[PDB]
């Protein structure tokens, strides 16, 4: 009996295994366009995924995660309010049952069909196991999903679902091009969160892009089909895997553009 994203033990249970979920930097949070203010000194943002090698695909009862070898620097995050290098880990999405929910992030309290989380860590921590515990260890780039045009450059990660259906399995997934799933513009928000699921730390730099990419319904069922269950249990279909906006606290959200 662990954290989930049912009635029992959703996200409002989530503080009694783990206290920190009642924190004062706990993400997800609601960006409020308005009050976001334009950040002069916040650095170019520099995203370089060239040599981004992926290895595997994985099912892990919460999402499913693209792996990356991390083993050395090649697929990295710098810059923007960034300080110092940042190598990408994984990519997951969070979506819903329904194309009018599914994303953390919200924006003036909108709510996404999905939304896409790039994770990196902090090279200068040495591993993805110490970064954590640092409150600049995770720098996490968010891009939202809304239902319309499907995007090419996700159907690869679309048609290797079936064969990861339940909690557990994975599958190979070499040579995957991250850089297809980013909108055409870099304009983002940003300010210091958490990890989104348990353990929650608050170890992560949060960069949300304002432009969304398109998906189609096509492509967001497919998310859809996937389950939280193992194999061979009742099927417990895996949608709303989200955590719902957290209080912002003392934080304020920088805008990168005006
Ligand atoms: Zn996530």
């Amino acid at each position: 009996h662990h954290a989930g994203y049912g009635k029992h033990n959703g996200p409002e249970h989530w503080h009694k295994d783990f206290p920190i979920a009642k924190g004062e930097r706990q993400s997800p949070v609601d960006i409020d366009t308005h009050t976001a203010k334009y950040d002069p000194s916040l650095k170019p943002l520099s995203v370089s995924y060239d040599q981004a090698t992926s290895l595997r695909i994985l099912n892990n009862g919460w999402a499913f995660n693209v792996e990356f070898d991390d083993s050395q620097d090649k697929a990295v995050l710098k810059g923007g309010p960034l300080d110092g290098t940042y190598r990408l880990i994984q990519f997951h999405f969070h979506w819903g049952s329904l194309d009018g929910q599914g994303s953390e992030h919200t924006v003036d309290k909108k709510k996404y069909a999905a939304e896409l989380h790039l994770v990196h860590w902090n090279t200068k921590y040495g591993d993805f196991g110490k970064a954590v515990q640092q409150p600049d260890g995770l720098a996490v780039l968010g891009i939202f999903l809304k239902v319309g045009s499907a995007k090419p450059g996700l159907q690869k990660v679309v048609d290797v679902l079936d064969s990861i259906k339940t909690k557990g399995k994975s599958a190979d997934f070499t040579n995957f091009d991250p850089r297809g799933l980013l909108p055409e513009s870099l304009d983002y928000w940003t300010y210091p969160g958490s990890l989104t699921t348990p353990p929650l730390l608050e170890c992560v730099t949060w960069i949300v892009l304002k432009e969304p990419i398109s998906v189609s319904s096509e492509q967001v069922l497919k998310f859809r089909k996937l389950n939280f269950n193992g194999e061979g249990e009742p099927e417990e279909l895996m949608v709303d895997n989200w955590r719902p906006a957290q209080p912002l606290k003392n934080r304020q959200i920088k805008a990168s553009f005006k």
